[PDB]
């Protein structure tokens, strides 16, 4: 599901909190 895929991506392809 989309939300699942998003929250999965959030630990896997993320950028918005590795700022620094």
């Amino acid at each position: 599901g989309l939300f699942g895929a998003i929250a999965g991506f959030i630990e896997n392809g993320w950028e918005g909190m590795i700022d620094g």
